[PDB]
């Protein structure tokens, strides 16, 4: 292949590990579809929901289903968690 992680977040291994506590998906990378292993129904309106809190995003069931992959899901959050970057220091 090209490269092993490539490009990788670990914010991506979040959103991972979110469909896979929820769906039971595994053997998905950050590259294939999560878009629904099988039930594709308020499979995705908990994870939303679970990125939300986790990195102060505000991310919404139909903004899961515009990224398509996990990893441009973890693009928006990436971009978006950046608001509250470093809140242990407050970036002074």
């Amino acid at each position: 292949g090209p490269m092993a992680t490539a490009v990788q977040n670990p914010l991506e291994t979040v959103v991972l590990q979110a469909w896979k506590d929820i769906s039971g998906a595994d053997d998905f990378t950050t590259t294939d579809s999560f878009l629904g292993h099988g039930g594709n129904s308020l499979h995705f309106v908990q994870l939303a929901s679970r990125l939300q809190k986790i990195f102060g995003v505000e991310v919404s069931t139909e903004d899961v289903f515009r990224h398509g992959t996990v990893e441009q899901l973890a693009r928006f959050v990436e971009q978006s968690r950046d608001t509250g970057r470093n809140p242990a220091a407050q970036t002074q």
